């Protein structure tokens, strides 16, 4: 077999039940394999060579892959025994097969649950009776100082759990092992120490086995019914089940494991509903939003992708994460970001080779639009967003919310075969008409737009986009069709085409033309003096062709048969399967929907960022109060620093001055609601007891009270913008709406440059 | 035909001699090129498709080139014809061609070069009377805030010179366009409007084809010897002269761009003999010191990465720079670096596989080391060493020079073939014995050590470094060579295997074993039982076997038959090539060579960090003295902040104040001593004018003499530091020397972990 197995000194032999065979996941599992048991055979007494063997992992295709074929030899496995008995599952080389895979969605998951798969689908019998194990190291870890001896747990409810039980983690370190390889060698020596109590089995209960049918079988419409729903975490009781007799049922893993596995594949590729973007480029527009914050600099592709890899944590290859900038920098007729969230300074590609003819990352620029991002991505409202944690650390929103949908009014499709998604941009008019309507409460659709809410029809159009196309749309039995312009010379018998259909590439179409031999039969050539935004294709015949063309290619009412010939009509196919944010699956049909389903996002957001300003000022107003009755009393009660900070707190408590958590309500970043005001009280003193003697005098008292007037004006204005007659917070939507409609024109104006 | 050639409209009639080829590497260019050409009714009379073709440029092997083929099948060009009159010269389909390529050692030397050489070589006459043309970008651009219009500089010594006057850049900016693709649209159109001034015609002078011949022929001693001296700029006159005539010899062409991208590629390979790194390297260490400079947390090797990449400008793959972070972070017995830079937390992989088994980048971390770095690389010395300015701004020095050199002391190999390197790491004790005889000038070597570096020979041994190994070093005669260790029952008929040779990796070396056919003839199995940093392998054999062995294998008084059976002996090849710090090629015969290259450049860094010292003290202590004496006779003149207007600065320069650069002064960066002495006094009487009112009595007229004195002390410190008898700064040295050794010690005890 292969030379990735090492075996076992009592593997195949008389005490063969007690061998174990652990297979590794790859190259870096293996060396750890290795370490641990070699470790092991001089401090501890337990694993090593004698009675654990080591080994490598790398229906109708599964039976001939080579890495299968490796592992059924070296365990001795019959297909035919079925081992039913005791006696027939003796006759194994190993006692047991331990999986040993990385935590992350790569080792469990896809690998785990391939294994698992194969097995039940070729042995059903080995899951049962406790056959095929599994290595459960710790998740997570949490180290004292100075304590060295660190409290782990295997699943991140746990760590949860534990954390807000826990008061404060200001001396606690955490540390997250989603691979085998972030171990270090004294935590795997730890690890080796209890091996055996990292060993959990598989008990394969009764409803495994159509799961088994379902994320690995052949039958691909049921897997999509299952997907659609989200992975939903293991409760607590599930998890203390499976540590109490180390037994972790097959249906367990296959939910959560191989289905969080599959649902970040197809996340990788399908964007959400909500703002439009995969999470590649929501992470590629935090990135931006947080490096040009404050500088807004013109920097180089590859910087901007390393600052991006540094801070937002894209550990994915650099090449796909600049390839993605140089997609949301790119700019032109039929690109796929009609409103590019990038500026690109530099030549970052043409319509013609539909992007790919960009320049290399290390020559051309990229730029934040400041005006558009932050007109249409309030910096407001990214605080309120949900956001994803990479290790324990900050990392781009769950999803964005901007203030029109941008899954709509925006061109995508999924290249990689799997999961087929395209998205036609349509009209901004319309999606402006259809929000202003929604919002405004003056405009005459707005109760008949509510009513075609409520019930599902259409009242408002929402055409295609045709602001970069100088063709034509027409809409034939319920289907959508782009017509590129061209003209027809007689006297030279020649036609120039002057605009191709919409997003198609100029050397695609080139190439497509002739590899048609019968359009080539009347073609003379074909020449491309298009510009770099305009289409001018210079196709000259043969004599007496036109005549030819008119009889062989026949008109359907729909296209010429100047059209028909020249491929000049475009299907506008669109298939609107997005990610829920939750996690699911959602697939429309119809745009309408679409926007029907992000508008109560967007309200929703819009009322807690109203409710959470509301607050914010009443405490800030609370502080002031408290930091200028102070200051008109400062030469009665005389304690700032005069006397020690110890015996202070109890005079400013004798009185009225309620304790107050400084740089939460200074700043709050990330302060939800019902723990921003838990969690404001019960602080200190600091806002009083550090404060300088700049406020001494009374033109800081003024400022004060002047600043506190401030912010009553804008209590009540906000108390007044809430219950209003559509919802709270629609005076300012229909604001941001005029904002980023400007936003909008003035980029278009200016070819997306905004000088 | 040809797939991205655009036809001129005249191009092969009348006016083939008007029309021009652009030749473009890749699509980028192309897409430059075509928007340029299409400026329709703007920028008129300019160059259009009616007189300018475009092709793409996507010894027996240049007759079969696809492009090549396309390129002369578009020209029309005849191998056997050479186009020596002008009659004949009227038959190509074009006038010229030229070539539209970008200037960061790719578009020019590497193709543009390639061109040149194959026009040179099938039609030399064309390249004579103008054929080949260039177009000749700005290369730098710089723009006035309040101008609009740039500044083009086409070489880097124009736009040196330029900023030798106009000093200020007070409100200026610089742009490299290195590339095609870097051009913005007005800058493409502001080019275009030029483009008939922009081309340059070679000449191919004299002296050139022996050039060609030297650079682009089979012949490769005269190739090697020419990039022995580094390349050299060109100077004024030749820039000067180039653009009032608008033509370029081809030989200056050459020696300036494609030497210098013979000498980048080499150098990515080959690393500096001063530090023992590569240009990789080096940016990594920088970007290392850079993140850890006061935080030293661990991060993920691909953030890391990441964040070199964004700062230390390497534009490279991301996959070459996390293997290059790997390996400087990988320390185990038989690996590249004895002293690895980076301290890593996880699995960075094994002596097994030499290396290859690190896990991934994202579960991996790294960190500095903090504690060797700082002794092998001072930060004192890191202001002093020259550095490489990429687009403009600063990167990783030109090279490093540590206290002791690295270049000797780690094992070093080229996995990139076309350039022999091999290093093998000397003993620390010789190496430490030796450079304390050239330095403490009271070894009773030291004096005889100076003799031997004067005249070439050796007096003190360098033996190759057994830290790490269990073997045996022996020397048979001029060569080296390492034995494994092994012990060999008879009874029960194992060998196993408890060292291999000096950096052999364990699975290759067993692979290797098992493809001798004739060896596996007595080989019954072979099991890899060894542990993660010592080797255990058993080999059973076959009954009776032993014998055979020994009559088979035969001794030949350097291997026994075992370990020539076995294969347990290695050879200690050495490649001693490296870069000359001024960017020419070097080769070394003996390691005493590289340390007697090495001292030198070490011995005049420290001479030149003293005097910059010496100098930065003495402008220190008289900025000092000025603002003592402004402290203690201010009540004359005037005591207060209100005097910050000209008033007075004309009643201090009155007295005998002078006027001190306070910001270049107080922390001087990589001011070099003359500019430094220079800008010392151009500054302004901010150093007394920025006097809060705590400096202004005697509780800090206290701690300002207590400064002095102990600067003043450091100033004499530092002067009879100097003219010592071996040369000034011996004893730094000596002192540094033993701190390095200590940190090795220590990060040898403690397995390079440092606790």
């Amino acid at each position: 077999d292969v030379d990735k197995y090492t075996r076992a000194r009592n593997a195949g032999g008389k005490k063969a039940q007690d061998c174990m065979l652990l297979a590794a996941e790859g190259d870096s599992a293996l060396s750890l394999l290795r370490a641990g048991l070699t470790l092991g055979k001089s401090n501890p007494s337990g694993p090593s060579f004698d009675f654990c063997g080591m080994i490598s992992l790398g229906n109708e295709q599964l039976t001939n892959n080579k890495v299968l074929q490796g592992i059924v030899q070296v365990l001795g496995l019959d297909f035919n025994c079925h081992y039913k008995t005791q006696e027939e599952r003796a006759k194994l080389r190993y006692g047991c097969i331990v999986a040993c895979v990385d935590q992350d969605l790569d080792g469990c998951g896809k690998i785990l649950g391939l294994l698992l798969a194969y097995f039940h689908l070729f042995w059903p019998q080995l899951i049962v009776h406790g056959f095929v194990k599994r290595l459960l190291t710790p998740l997570i870890r949490v180290y004292e100082k100075g304590n060295t001896v660190p409290v782990e747990f295997y699943y991140e409810q746990e760590f949860d759990a534990w954390a807000k039980k826990q008061t404060s983690l200001a001396n606690h370190t955490v540390k997250y092992y989603k691979g085998l390889a972030a171990h270090d060698t004294h935590e795997v020596k730890s690890m080796f120490k209890h091996f055996d109590k990292m060993v959990y089995t598989f008990t394969l209960d009764d409803s495994a086995k159509e799961l088994f049918h379902i994320y690995f079988g052949g039958e691909s419409e049921l897997r999509k019914r299952e997907l659609c729903t989200g992975v939903v975490p293991l409760t607590e009781t599930q998890t203390q089940s499976i540590h109490s007799v180390r037994r972790i049922p097959c249906s367990l893993h296959l939910q959560v494991d191989t289905k969080a596995y599959k649902l970040d594949a197809i996340e990788r590729q399908i964007p959400n509903f909500l703002d439009g973007m995969t999470r590649a480029r929501r992470k590629i527009l935090a990135g931006g939003l947080k490096c040009f914050a404050s500088n807004n600099r013109e920097r180089k592709v590859f910087q901007f992708g390393g600052y991006v890899a540094d801070h937002m944590f894209y550990h994915h290859g650099d090449m796909s994460l600049n390839t993605s900038i140089i997609k949301a920098a790119q700019y032109y007729p039929g690109s796929s970001h009609l409103y590019p969230v990038f500026i690109g300074i530099g030549s970052f590609g043409s319509r013609h080779l539909g992007g790919k003819d960009a320049g290399s990352p290390r020559y051309i620029s990229v730029q934040l639009a400041s005006e558009f991002i932050k007109t249409m991505f309030p910096t407001e409202d990214s605080w309120l967003l949900p956001y994803v944690f990479e290790d324990g650390q900050r990392a781009e929103p769950e999803y964005y919310v901007p203030v029109l949908p941008l899954a709509i009014m925006e061109y995508g499709a999924n290249p990689s075969e799997g999961w087929k998604y395209t998205t036609w941009a349509r009209q901004l008019e319309d999606i402006l008409a259809l929000v202003r309507a929604y919002v405004d409460k003056n405009n005459p659709k707005h109760e008949l737009l509510h009513y075609a809410i409520d019930h599902k029809i259409t009242v408002l159009p929402l055409r295609p986009s045709n602001y970069n196309f100088k063709g034509h749309l027409k809409r034939f039995g319920q289907y959508y069709y782009s017509y590129g312009t061209y003209v027809v010379s007689e006297q030279r018998n020649m036609i120039t085409i002057t605009e191709l259909p919409l997003r198609v590439p100029t050397v695609a179409y080139i190439e497509s033309i002739k590899k048609s031999s019968n359009r080539m039969a009347f073609i003379e050539e074909i020449v491309d003096y298009s510009s770099s935004e305009t289409i001018e294709i210079l196709v000259k015949l043969k004599p007496n062709s036109l005549s030819r063309i008119m009889e062989e290619f026949k008109e359907t009412e729909e296209q010429n048969s100047i059209e028909n010939f020249l491929r000049l009509r475009n299907c506008l196919h669109s298939h609107l399967n997005f990610v829920k944010p939750k996690g699911g699956i959602i697939e429309f049909n119809s745009y309408y929907e679409i926007l029907y389903a992000w508008l109560p996002y967007r309200r929703d957001l819009y009322q807690k960022r109203l409710m959470r300003e509301r607050a914010v000022l009443k405490l800030r107003l609370i502080m002031e109060t408290a930091i200028v009755r102070y200051i008109n009393e400062s030469a009665d009660l005389n304690l700032s620093h005069y006397e020690d900070e110890k015996e202070a707190g109890r005079i400013l408590s004798e009185h009225g001055f309620p304790p107050l958590n400084q740089s939460l309500i200074t700043s709050p970043e990330f302060a939800t609601i019902e723990e921003l005001n838990q969690k404001a009280l019960q602080g200190c003193y600091t806002y009083i007891l550090s404060l300088q003697a700049r406020e001494l005098l009374i033109a800081a008292k003024t400022r004060r009270v002047e600043k506190i007037k401030k912010m009553q004006a804008r209590l009540d204005k906000v108390e007044q913008l809430l219950q209003e007659s559509p919802f709270p917070g629609a005076s300012v939507w229909l604001e941001e709406i005029d904002a980023v409609e400007k936003a909008i024109i003035k980029g278009r104006n200016t070819q997306w440059k905004f000088h």
